[PDB]
């Protein structure tokens, strides 16, 4: 009645200072004793918001403009309104997000079409009354403090502070300002990749952290600047540290299939920012450290996100985890076991042996 | 108030005999508490010359002929006049470099256009007289001793001794000859890659070393000869040794973006020789162990080098280093931390997931 | 419902090439669902004898002369008659062992006192009929071939070939001689310590091996000759090899408590030879690579061996092994777990903190 | 027909930088197919002397006066006459070694008692004549150059240069002097413990090396001076280097049993130098870095050295080595295998479990 324990526990992957990303490892399967589609996907975007689906849409002008934020909230995720735009435009934009369905309408009462929407979209993320949740990016420059006023009067729930570095005196100063002036506004950090720099943002009072820098599909920062972290290592090594204080970690960049979503959610992160996978769907709109564009068409979101939700929850089922909180327990108790891959051992992931596919 | 030490200190990368190059590692970010464009870039080229910008242009006929040496000096860097040419031509060439702007003109007084140039180009590298700095390559063969006379009477400041191996009895003999006959002329070694061979050139009296052999975009030496060193390991392991005596190390070859410049300067090198990145700009002109040519056009230098200077000093800011001397301190005190990458973990550096770019 | 695997599996101790011995490790406890004394203690002395208790008495003139061999057989173990004596004396000695109780007495019928002995000593080791089992040592010299005749006509069951080295051309030759001339006689090897030398004795046709050389309380061989093996490593590394062919391994020398008996029987050995622990009991009688004597009195055997049998079977109970065959299964399946000790971690074995004991 | 490789090869012990001595390891036994006492025990002492036994008596006032040097040469070994005495006494002393038995007596012819001695002592080490071999120590202070004259006119064959450090400019100078003035005199370098310092003595033209410093029973030096090696590591690491050029290695100090003689010769020394094991035999005679004396009576040397010769050659037989040249052939081919001892596996060398011994 004894059987050896195959594979590294989570801490034993990252005990070698080796720089793994999501491609470099696998999760060992475990005992299925539950039906394929009853696992619970609720995850925290900050200490005080739960989303009924862990998928976030990245604050960039190519992805979330006016309608991605609507759909992601109907689908129990969220969006962050971009900010390479005039502040009045962005504020009007989050306003036309918040008003899309309502409980007690204050500045047009109730309605019946809104209740039909409530019946049709059961996962929808709704704050209070019945309106949709929405976030936005705000910059770090001094003149962007004006934008907070328009956003606040426009009913935004949460904000990211956008900059490629989170551990700067300016971003900390901005977190202090927001947290002393607008105590109902939850704020989210700036692309951290190490526990020693997540500390300063946590002490400032940041209510959730997005993690990863210079790893991404449209993003060239590492290969032009030297700073970065292999983002599958980053998401574990910082969520190990942020879990002590309770702030959630949102995985950010390089997520280019469902497998990478499941790996990020097994390693510790609470939710995931999709960029270039959600870009070029139906409803998407002095040195240079970015890339121009060109993502191919990817259909309609309302038929796309359910595929992501079915894939992610099939992965959780076959790993053996009855919910995402159980998946993080199996991770931190050492019950999940992982295997490395040699470069060559990745090719038998369906890549070769066919004339076309 | 305790947080772990994420990543290898500098010495712990190269403690494994593993052959790293600039692609194989990343630098962990650190605290920004200074503005992005005030970090000091002054770097030594020999024990007795400082450049106001760490960028050098490689002595080859495809890069620096007559005008690259002018521009690099105006931009606070330098050039070395190539030497696959008749000695009189090369001497006339460094002469037409020195005369481009002047203090007291001896063999035409002063001028006003020269002072306008002084106002327009504030970084320019100059003698005590307002004339530009210039170096030259000189060969190792006996008959090339004649070239030293023309170069000396032509007002050259410094020389490289060209050959692909520096640790030869002939190059040492040539360093002794120059240092006993022309004591004002600073001399630079021949492409060393190990402390045990930098010793002989240092004892001869070499005033700076270029480091790296058979690693560089146009050079096939390793793949036809067996001798060489992974050049990111070479620059550290030899600058660890040369720092004791004070001679500068200049990193040489394979620098094909700004990230490689920042990595080379973080590892110990004082300055960097650009070849094929500066080749094919506006102002650029029995076995065979080199490659034919064909580099695409790269615009004008006066608008190109400032991009390099902005990128490099952005990298230094985000690492947290207030100057290049502070960057080398954070390196040798073990305060900089580095991560390895698997081959697979390099691909998420913006390479893939796009239809075109 | 997950809990880590504390301690090294058996193979993970001896995969470190560091020369462990019984003092230098511990066995981790395991689940008990059975009473202290039900565990089955039967073990094989050769491929074709089972003993109802695993203790053997060492063939030396200080231990087994005439009565130790009687008692050990009454107690379900065995003895080997010594051989530093005249062959006629030894043969008469094993004869006066075999005759001590009988079935059909051939050369005096049956008796009633013999059946009373059969009632009183239920563990007693007996061949066909009801006589006691007995072994003897025989030498390796040519003139000792005569002794085999007297021993054979005297009714010995099994023999050891005595020499301190087993892997010699002479011992192999002697095994062949005995196995072609007396096919009923089982023969036992000469103090082997490596699989590469157990091979030759196994191929000769040896039916069990005694393992260990130059480790033992009276034995100085290592400290005067250089040859040997740390005997707790020896017993595992050779029983890992002999188990393939089926021959049993008997652990030999350095057993100075019950803990060492249990450790030897966990590591693979089937039975154990006791020398200086059974020496100086009530019923015990050109270079020099041995020691003179002086073992203090140790009482009567009939009250001593049951203490050994209670201790050994208590150790098996607390490890959780329901029999000695289950204990070897838990060993080779990797279910037993072991811990090393630093030198400094052995003193807390009841040695210190007391004025007297 | 396959069986694993039990134990470390020779190079795999000392690849761990952990400072083993003779007590810290064992040699694995091997196949015997030869009789106990036929193994060829000849060894080189310098490039141009063979001894019919590897034991040497150490140059000290408590071991080597003429009575010892005689008895060792009769027993096929040697002695080095001590040198803390007046030069005339030492010269007279080696003269009374040489004259003890003769071929053609020049300054009294032949004799019959000398031929009786030749019949009685068959192993005796002798010149090209029949007179016994003798070495001596000579110092390295300049006034000791006088002693070389008396020793040379007295017929000494070989000399050690005695000083506790061999790698000094003075000992090198003395080797050059002797080798240019007295080319028939073989000279032995003093107490080296590293290949990097044996090089200078071999380049000076030393004809054999004494190896070990600060390890030895009367010698306190490591515990007073900081310099030294674990002498079982030193004898391997230096014989590995000296074997390239052909100079013999004599293992000096810490030899306190026959096992240590066999271990030194397995590790690659040609001969072994005995102090305290021969001190107090019947015919043995400003900082302090030595100990006073007090060694107990060791009996008569003609009945003692045959016990060393039987033990050393029994050890070789059981390792399986048919001669000492075969023992060093099995060493450097990696055919000998060694086991480390944990501290708690040395006690089992017959030390414990007895009331007296
Ligand atoms: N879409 C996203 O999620 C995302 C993520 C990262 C970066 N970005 C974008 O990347 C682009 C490149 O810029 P970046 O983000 O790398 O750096 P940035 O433009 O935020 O900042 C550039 C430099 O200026 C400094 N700076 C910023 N605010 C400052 C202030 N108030 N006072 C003084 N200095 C200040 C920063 O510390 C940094 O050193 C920007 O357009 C940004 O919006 C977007
Ligand atoms: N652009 C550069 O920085 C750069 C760097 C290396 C080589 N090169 C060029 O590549 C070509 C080959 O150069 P190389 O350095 O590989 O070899 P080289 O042409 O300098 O030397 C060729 C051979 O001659 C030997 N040699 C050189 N000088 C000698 C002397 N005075 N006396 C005796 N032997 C001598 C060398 O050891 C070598 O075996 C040359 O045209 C050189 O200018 C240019
Ligand atoms: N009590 C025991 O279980 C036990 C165990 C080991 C040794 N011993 C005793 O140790 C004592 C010391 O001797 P030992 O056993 O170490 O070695 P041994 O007496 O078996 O052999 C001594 C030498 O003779 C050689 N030899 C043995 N038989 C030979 C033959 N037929 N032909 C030629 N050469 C032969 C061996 O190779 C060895 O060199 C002996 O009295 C022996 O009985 C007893
Ligand atoms: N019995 C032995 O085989 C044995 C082995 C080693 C040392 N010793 C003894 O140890 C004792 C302590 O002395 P030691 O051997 O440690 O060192 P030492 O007395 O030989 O030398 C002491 C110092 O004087 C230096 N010295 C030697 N010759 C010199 C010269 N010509 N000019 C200048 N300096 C010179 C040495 O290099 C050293 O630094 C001596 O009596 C020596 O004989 C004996
Ligand atoms: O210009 C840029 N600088 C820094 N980060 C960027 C930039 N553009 C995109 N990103 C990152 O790219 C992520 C989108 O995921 P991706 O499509 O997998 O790369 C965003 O959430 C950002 O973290
Ligand atoms: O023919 C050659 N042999 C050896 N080294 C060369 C040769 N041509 C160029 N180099 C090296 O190539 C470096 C430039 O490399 P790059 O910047 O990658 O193009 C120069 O500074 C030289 O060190
Ligand atoms: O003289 C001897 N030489 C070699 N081995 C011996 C000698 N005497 C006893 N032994 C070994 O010592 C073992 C008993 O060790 P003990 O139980 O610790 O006393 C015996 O079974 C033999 O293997
Ligand atoms: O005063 C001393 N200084 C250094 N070495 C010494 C001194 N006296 C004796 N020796 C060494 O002490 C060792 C004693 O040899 P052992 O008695 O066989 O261990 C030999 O190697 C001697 O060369």
């Amino acid at each position: 009645g004894y059987v050896p324990e195959d594979g590294l526990t989570a801490q034993q992957l990252f005990a070698s200072a080796d720089g793994l990303t999501y491609n470099d490892f696998l999760i060992l399967p475990g005992f299925i004793d539950f039906i394929a589609d009853e696992v619970d996907l609720t995850s925290a975007l900050t200490r005080k918001i739960t989303l009924k689906t862990p998928l976030i849409s990245s604050p960039m002008d190519t992805v979330t403009e006016a309608d991605m934020a609507i759909a992601m909230a109907l689908m129990g995720g969220i969006g962050f309104i971009h900010h390479n735009c005039t502040p009045e435009f962005q504020a009007n934009e989050v306003r036309k997000v918040k008003k899309f369905e309502q409980g007690f309408i204050t500045d047009p009462i109730i309605a019946r079409t809104d209740l039909k929407k409530n019946r049709d979209y059961p996962l929808a993320s709704k704050d209070s009354q019945k309106q949709l949740l929405c976030g936005a990016a705000v910059g770090t420059r001094e003149d962007d403090k004006y934008r907070l006023d328009l956003l606040t009067q426009a009913g935004v729930d949460v904000i990211v502070l956008d900059s490629s570095q989170g551990n700067s005196v300016y971003q900390i100063a901005m977190v202090h300002y927001i947290k002393q002036k607008y105590p109902h506004l939850q704020v989210i950090g700036g692309n951290v990749v190490t526990a020693a720099q997540a500390k300063n943002l946590i002490d400032a009072g940041v209510d959730g952290l997005r993690v990863g820098m210079g790893c991404g599909s449209i993003c060239i920062t590492q290969e032009v600047m030297a700073c970065g972290r292999p983002q599958g290592t980053a998401v574990y090594k910082v969520a190990e540290y942020a879990r002590r204080f309770g702030v959630p970690i949102i995985a950010d960049g390089g997520i280019q299939t469902v497998g990478h979503v499941v790996k990020a959610l097994a390693l510790g992160a609470s939710t995931v920012m999709m960029g270039s996978l959600l870009a070029a769907t139906t409803e998407a709109p002095k040195i240079a450290q970015g890339v121009s564009g060109s993502i191919q068409d990817k259909g309609s979101i309302q038929k796309f996100v359910p595929y992501l939700i079915a894939g992610i929850q099939h992965g959780c089922q076959d790993i053996g985890a009855r919910s995402l909180s159980v998946l993080r327990s199996m991770m931190y108790s050492g019950e999940l076991k992982f295997e490395k891959r040699t470069m060559s051992a990745q090719i038998e992931g369906g890549v070769h042996g066919l004339h076309s596919y």
